């Protein structure tokens, strides 16, 4: 990976990394500001099958303009040694992932989960509005700024109309802007007790969990929490859809209905 991507956005220290890609932190040179820059692995860039899903990825991201969710500024393929090196500007998170968070610090108080996972229902909400359900909503992907507020990232499985997948979405069913429901409810079981809904020694036992076993109730595993809030999450978890939050507006004024 080169010093500078198209002699404009010079790269600086690694933010995120995964199997198709990193991120970078990175100094836009003719706009000073710091911007981040997710490139795509460059073997992986001479493949049509991951270069398209990857330039989708920036359409999808693009397509949505929210204070909630990571603003895509710029796409292009720099020149390399290698060949074409794809890549995607977007605005600079300076924060921590709901991931780092709780692995670091343990659960959060009851009242600062609540204003997160409004705040993330709004911005899926958004999307959904905008005919994009995100389908890879998890922990890792929702991250808490310096300033508090919420950016919800990652469109790279996002579609235009294994703990964290809902019972639909395991059997690759249709899924819609109910599963992004389910996945946030887990997100929230998580940033409340500390532990996701399931877990078990292999990705088929959690998936199993997910279609047939009730989760327990959040209070039965953490102290401090309201009937209401497990009632909430709980029907933000439930294996029918038509029983869960139809939308995630919904999902919203029944937490800030706990908040108030
Ligand atoms: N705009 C941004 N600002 C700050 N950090 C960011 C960021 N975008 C991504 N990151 C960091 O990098 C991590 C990976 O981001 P992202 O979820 O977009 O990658 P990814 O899951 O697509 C990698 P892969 O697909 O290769 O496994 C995030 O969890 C976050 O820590
Ligand atoms: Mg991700
Ligand atoms: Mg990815």
């Amino acid at each position: 990976t080169p010093s500078h991507l198209s002699d404009r956005y010079e790269l600086g220290e690694i933010l995120g990394f995964g199997g198709m890609s990193e991120v970078h932190l990175a100094r836009d040179l003719r706009l000073h500001r710091d911007v981040a820059v997710k490139v795509l692995r460059a073997d992986l860039a001479r493949d049509p099958s991951f270069y398209l899903r990857f330039r989708r990825e920036a359409q999808n991201a693009a397509a949505l303009n929210h204070p909630a969710i990571v603003a895509v500024y710029d796409t292009g393929e720099a020149e390399t040694p290698a060949g074409p090196l794809p890549y995607i500007v977007m605005e600079y998170v300076d924060g921590v992932t709901l991931r780092d968070i709780v692995h670091t610090e343990g659960p959060m108080t009851p009242k600062r989960a609540i204003e997160v996972i409004a705040d993330a229902c709004q911005a899926l909400n958004f999307s959904h509005q905008n005919g994009i359900i995100h389908r890879d909503v998890k922990p890792a992907n929702i991250m808490i700024s310096a300033t508090n507020a919420v950016k919800v990232m990652d469109f790279g499985i996002a579609r235009a109309i294994a703990q964290y997948l809902s019972p639909e979405q395991a059997r690759g069913d249709s899924v819609d802007a109910r599963s992004d429901v389910y996945s946030l409810g887990c997100v929230l079981y998580e940033v409340l007790t500390g532990e996701p809904p399931f877990t078990g020694d292999s990705p088929v036992s959690v998936a199993y969990q997910h279609v047939r076993e009730d989760p327990i109730p959040p209070s039965a595993r953490h102290e401090g929490l309201s009937a209401d809030l497990d009632a909430v999450v709980l029907k933000a978890l439930a294996k029918n859809p038509e029983n869960r939050y139809q939308t995630a507006a919904e999902m919203r004024a029944d937490l800030v209905r706990v908040h108030n």
